[PDB]
C-alpha cells in the first residue's frame, strides 16, 4: 500500500520532453506531507536524472510501479494501457481536455479515480498559481523569441562596431495575453523595437509600461478590416512577427495573409504561437519551418514548452503543488476535495468515480 | 574596367557573400563598376533585383571573373584559380602562412592578392579588421547558439508559478568575440563571469556588468609556467560546477587550441547546461568538443562547436565584411577614382598585401 504517495510516470506521449515534477517540487511535495515515486528517466528530457530526483528525497521505481500510488501527476493525459492501471480510489491531475474527450472520460470514471484537468482551472485571480495554461503560454512567448533569434540572420541586437552602426530587428507581437507579454519581453532584452497590437485596450498601460509601441486602428468584423490594413502595414516595417492570437473555443483566426508575408524584407521571420489551433499565419505548417519564395521564414512548432523543457516542467510541477497545498491544508499527505471554493470545483472532472464536468456557470 | 567582380562563394555550405546591396552603393561611389555573379548573396538574403536596385550589374557563370578587382570571403577553390587574369586584384581571406601551395598557385596567375586576415591589428585599420567584425558576431551568436540549446530561461523573472533564477556564464577569453559574448549574455539578464589571462581587460569586463573572475594565486612566463596553469585550470573546475552557459573563446591562428574545459570539469556540471566553443576550428577549448556538431555528454551537457557561426548570421556577416573591404577600397582609391594604387608606404596596405604583380609580399616586417 501506498498512501499520500504520489506517483510521477514518465511521458508516453510522442516527443513530450516535460516531467510533472522536477527536484524542486519534490521537496516541495515531502514537505506537504506525501512521498514521491519517480519513474525511472522521467526527466531525463528535461535534463532531470534519476539521480537528482533521488537526492531530493524521491523512490526511483521501474514498472507499472508508478502507478501503484494514491496520486499520479503527469503532463499529459494518460492513454489506453495506462487507464488500465489506475486503482480505485487513485486521484490523476494532468492536462484532460474533457470537452474534446468524452471517451477518455468515462474510461476514467470507470476506474473509480478523482481526476483534477489542469486545462479546466477557472481564470480567477487567487488561482493564477496553479494555472497552467499561463505557464505554458510564458514559456511559450519566451521560446518563441528564442526561435526567432536562432533563424534569423541580423543582429536583433542594435550596436555601434568600426565596420558601421547595426540598426536594432523591429519586432510585432500580435494578441498582447500572457505569450505575447512574454514576447514582448524576451525581444526587450534583445534590444529589438517592439510594437504590439491586442483587441482588449486594457492592455494598452502594460504594453507601453515595457516600452513598446501599442498600435492604434482606424467588434465584430469591419473591425477586422482596419486590423488588417494595420497588419499589412507594419508586415512591410518589421522583422519580425510574433502571433499568439486565440479566441476561446474555436479555430485561430487568419491575421497574416499570404499576400502580407510575401510583402516582408527577404530573411524576414515569422513565428506562429497559434498553430496548433491552425495558425495565425496562411503560410503555417504546424510541426515545421516553411521557407517562403521571397525568403521569409514561418515557424509553426507546436511545441514551443517541449522546445524548454526544464523551465516548463519546473513551472508546472509548481503549478501542480500549488493546486495540491489547496487539497492538503494540513501537510499530512491526505487529499481533501473541497467543492465550496470555485477552483478546486473547476478543476476536479472527475471525483470518485463520478463525472462532475462541467463545472456549474461561474464569472471570471 | 574600374569593375569590382562578387563571385557567388563556392566552398561548400558557405552563407556569406563579399558585398550587400548597401555596400555595393557604396563601391560606386568610389568611381567603380559592380558585378554580382547571379544568386550569390541568396543564403544571406540579398536576391539579384536587390543588388540591381543598388546599381550592380548581374552576370552569369564565370563572367564575375573579367573584373579587374574581386572580392570574395573565402580564398579561390582550385578551378577557380585559373578564372583568375592577369593585372587582377584579388581581395578576401587567404591564411598565407597556413597555405603556401595556395600562395604558390596564386603567384603565377600574376594578381594583386589581399588578405583580409593580414590586416595590421592596430588603431587605424579597425574600420577594415575583418577578423574583429567575424569575432564581434561570433560572440553574439554563440550566446543565440546557447539560448537555442538551453533548456531553461536566461532570464530571471517572477511568474505566479515562482521565481526563476538568471542563467550563471562564464566566457573564457575576453578578447573581441568574448566580450560579444559577455554582452549578449548581459543583454538576456544572465550573470556573467569572464577569464582572461590579460589584467589590462578587467575594466572593460566590469563595464559591461561581468565579474572578472581572478587567481588564487614576465607576464609571459607568469602565464606559461606549471603553477599559473594548474590555478586556472582550479578556477574553471570551480566555475564549471556552478555556472549554466560556459563560452570559450581562446583562439590563436594556426595553432591547435588549448584544452581549458577538460572531460572531467564538463561531467561535473549540471545537467542542461551548455558550453559553445568557439577554439573548435582549431580543436577546441574543450576536450568533449566534436568540431562541426553538437555533442551531448552522458551527464546532459550540450558541448556546441560549430566552426561557422559568422556563417549563421550570414546578413550581419556579409553587411559587415563588405564594409571592411569597403573600407580597404576607400584606402586604395583615394580619389574616387576607379583606381586603385597599392601604396607601400602605408603600413595596413604593406600588411594586407600578401602578393603583388606575381611576387609573394608576405610577410610584412614587424
Ligand atoms: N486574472 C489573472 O491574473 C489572469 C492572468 C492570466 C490570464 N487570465 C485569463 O485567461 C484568459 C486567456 O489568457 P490570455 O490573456 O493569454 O489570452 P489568449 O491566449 O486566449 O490569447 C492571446 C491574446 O490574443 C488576443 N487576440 C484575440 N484575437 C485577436 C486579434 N484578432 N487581434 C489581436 N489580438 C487578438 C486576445 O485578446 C489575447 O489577449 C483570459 O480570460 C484572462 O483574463 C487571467
Amino acid at each position: 500500500h501506498h498512501h499520500g504517495r504520489i506517483g510521477i510516470p514518465r511521458e508516453r506521449l510522442t516527443n513530450e520532453t516535460r516531467v510533472a515534477a522536477t527536484p524542486k517540487t519534490v521537496e516541495q511535495l515531502l514537505k506537504l506531507g506525501f512521498t514521491v515515486a519517480v519513474e525511472s528517466g522521467a526527466g531525463q528530457l528535461a535534463s532531470f536524472d534519476d539521480k537528482a530526483f533521488v537526492q531530493a528525497g524521491a523512490e526511483i521505481v521501474e514498472g507499472n510501479s508508478v502507478w501503484q500510488s494514491e496520486i499520479i501527476l503527469k503532463v499529459n493525459a494518460p492513454l489506453d494501457d495506462e487507464i488500465a492501471l489506475l486503482n480505485p480510489g487513485t486521484t490523476l491531475v494532468s492536462f484532460i481536455w474533457p470537452a474534446q474527450n468524452p471517451e477518455l472520460m468515462q474510461k476514467l470514471a470507470e476506474r473509480n479515480v478523482t481526476v483534477m484537468a489542469m486545462d479546466s482551472v477557472p481564470r480567477i485571480s487567487r488561482a493564477q498559481s496553479l494555472d497552467a495554461l499561463s505557464s505554458m503560454a510564458n514559456i511559450a512567448g519566451y521560446r518563441a523569441i528564442v526561435e526567432a533569434a536562432h533563424e534569423f540572420g541580423r543582429f536583433f541586437t542594435g550596436q555601434i562596431t568600426a565596420a558601421g552602426k547595426v540598426p536594432p530587428a523591429k519586432v510585432m507581437v500580435i494578441g498582447a495575453g500572457v505569450a505575447g507579454l512574454a514576447a514582448i519581453g524576451a525581444a526587450n532584452s534583445l534590444g529589438a523595437i517592439v510594437r504590439a497590437f491586442d483587441t482588449r485596450p486594457e492592455v494598452k498601460e502594460q504594453v507601453q509600461s515595457m516600452g513598446a509601441e501599442f498600435l492604434e486602428l482606424d467588434m465584430s468584423d469591419a473591425f477586422i478590416k482596419a486590423e488588417m490594413e494595420l497588419f499589412a502595414a507594419q508586415a512591410k516595417e518589421v522583422d519580425i512577427i510574433v502571433t499568439t492570437a486565440l479566441i476561446p473555443g474555436k479555430p485561430a483566426p487568419k491575421l497574416i495573409t499570404r499576400e502580407m508575408v510575401d510583402s516582408m524584407k527577404a530573411g524576414s521571420v515569422i513565428v506562429d504561437l497559434a498553430a496548433q489551433n491552425g495558425g495565425n499565419c496562411e503560410y503555417t505548417v504546424p510541426g515545421e519551418i516553411f521557407t517562403t519564395e521571397n525568403g521569409v521564414k514561418v515557424i509553426g512548432y507546436t511545441d514551443l514548452p517541449g522546445r524548454l523543457p526544464t523551465q516548463s516542467s519546473q513551472l508546472y510541477g509548481t503549478n501542480l503543488v500549488n493546486l495540491l497545498k489547496l487539497l492538503c491544508k494540513e501537510k499530512d499527505g491526505n487529499i481533501t476535495v473541497d467543492f465550496d471554493d470555485v477552483v478546486i470545483r473547476g478543476v476536479t472532472v472527475i471525483r470518485a468515480g463520478e463525472i462532475t464536468w462541467p463545472a456549474p456557470p461561474i464569472q471570471v
